[PDB]
């Protein structure tokens, strides 16, 4: 077949319920994260091929970088929590891995404040157990699928992509062939 189980993608051999249908994890310390983001526009192209009815979800993961992965993943659920995500992730992506000037949970914060979030409405969040449950939620996605790797795309539960399978000569190609699979799964 044009798409086959091991090539694009794998299957989960233990389905996740109730999953998110569209489902990314990433880091702000993982380099083909960096790139899925600034170069490729993994997500923003997935969505435009996406049919009519299905949400995208994205988390954070903690696995990488130590104590400062985990204030990410807290940082990235305030981000969620206010709504925000399209004002942070380039200079949380940038703060983290090209000047590398965000070292303390105080430096993620000031990438916030420079977006014109509130230094009240961040305090706010970052300490409201809203936000835990929103950590819970991405600890609890992630821990369902066994996560060792990102970026990782599952959709409905049962699939996860496979990038190392497609080519990558072309930037382009590459993007299309990712969004095309996706869409192919979501209709499976």
């Amino acid at each position: 077949a044009q798409y086959e189980d091991g090539k694009q993608y794998t299957t989960l051999e233990k389905p996740v319920a109730g999953a998110p249908q569209v489902l990314e994890f990433f880091s702000f310390f993982c380099p083909h994260c960096y790139q899925f983001e600034e170069v490729l526009h993994i997500s923003d192209n997935v969505k435009k091929k996406l049919p009519e009815g299905v949400k995208m979800t994205k988390y954070h993961v903690n696995f990488m970088g130590g104590d400062l992965g985990k204030d990410l993943t807290q940082a990235w659920a305030v981000a969620m929590a206010l709504g925000v995500e399209d004002k942070v992730t380039v200079p949380l992506f940038e703060g983290v891995q090209k000047t590398q000037t965000i070292r303390s949970a105080s430096d993620i914060r000031d990438v916030f404040i420079n977006a014109g979030i509130k230094g009240e409405e961040y305090d706010a969040a970052w300490n409201s157990f809203v936000v835990k449950s929103l950590v819970a939620q991405q600890e609890k996605a992630a821990a369902d699928v066994q996560l060792r790797g990102v970026p990782a795309m599952f959709v409905n539960g049962k699939y996860q992509l496979n990038p190392q399978g497609m080519d990558t000569s072309n930037m382009d190609v590459f993007v299309q062939q990712y969004a095309d699979t996706v869409k192919y799964l979501s209709e499976k």
